[PDB]
């Protein structure tokens, strides 16, 4: 387990690409010693990278501090009442028009079309009460097929990838050592 | 040297603060594996420590991308001609006052006073010309005398630099040791 979490490091630090906004997720996922959290950490590091990579194509801001659609808007001067909580993965106020970036990952064509709709339907639930408070949605929603991005190569995106694997299977072994469960909740009962 | 390296990293992610500012040199210090690099790294982590406490302490921001005064004045919408490549640790251009940090440590008294009047001359040589294009100059030299700063707790400091100062003597034995080999003497031999 040591030697994966050491080969995850050496990924991280010579194979992801040195762009700005990767780098407090980079140092988060290097503090972890704990399997689970180098796991949790791993997967919100790759995440970040397909996010950073879809606002890039899509021309907006990724939402760095996960800043939420009232957030974005109050900061730029604008009053929103009764809006849902809604986090995007980009977003960009230009002029009147708020762009709004949802990003995704689907390994199967139902899966992807089935996410795009709910993707999609998100966005579209602040349209009218944008346009009270004068402000036009642009809403994006950016599918993709794969993990793949722009921060690392293929076979490096891949062999991380296949790491945080074996650090998953060694995790739900433990989750699996849960027939000692059985005991300790009929040892209450 | 690896134990050294690995108490250097353990210092670094856990007793340096994680203000932002600082990622980017935490990751190239980390990232090192090579004695001298590492402690070259370290002592350019050190000085961003520095340079970030004093933007923040000046009230001013911290020049993260060594921006140009050139390129700072252009950026808020200021044209000016003629200007030497100055780049300051820290800026802020308010209303029509243009505030230029530039800090640095000095060990001895005479050293201090010498890079004070240089520093002082330095930012000094511009303020005609920021004039001449309606900004007023606001200049402030910030010395030390030691590496303190808010971002490391001081004995972490300490431990940070007494583990840099072990790599130092370990790095230049190996400095001794190649240079008794044949390798130096076409290294030396290389000019060309
Ligand atoms: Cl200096
Ligand atoms: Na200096």
């Amino acid at each position: 387990h040591d030697e994966i979490i050491s080969e995850l490091r050496e990924l991280c630090l010579n194979y992801i690409e040195q762009d700005e906004r990767l780098s407090r997720q980079k140092l988060n996922f290097l503090g972890q010693r704990e399997p689970r959290m180098v796991l949790i950490e791993g997967l919100k590091l790759l995440s970040r990278c397909i996010e950073i990579d879809s606002a890039d194509k899509s021309g907006c801001t990724h939402n760095h501090d996960d800043k939420s659609v009232e957030t974005i808007l109050v900061e730029s001067g604008i009053v929103c009442p009764g809006l849902p909580l809604i986090i995007p993965d980009g977003y960009k106020l230009i002029d009147n028009s708020l762009i709004l970036l949802e990003c995704f990952v689907r390994s199967t064509p139902a899966s992807f079309e089935k996410k795009f709709i709910e993707a999609t339907n998100k966005l579209a639930c602040i349209r009218e009460d944008l346009a009270v408070a004068g402000v036009t949605l642009v809403p994006i929603v950016d599918g993709r097929c794969d993990y793949d991005n722009s921060f690392m190569p293929e076979w490096a995106n891949f062999k991380f990838r296949d790491l945080l694997f074996k650090l998953l299977e060694y995790s739900n072994q433990d989750e699996k050592v849960f027939e000692e469960s059985e005991y300790f909740r009929l040892c209450e009962s």
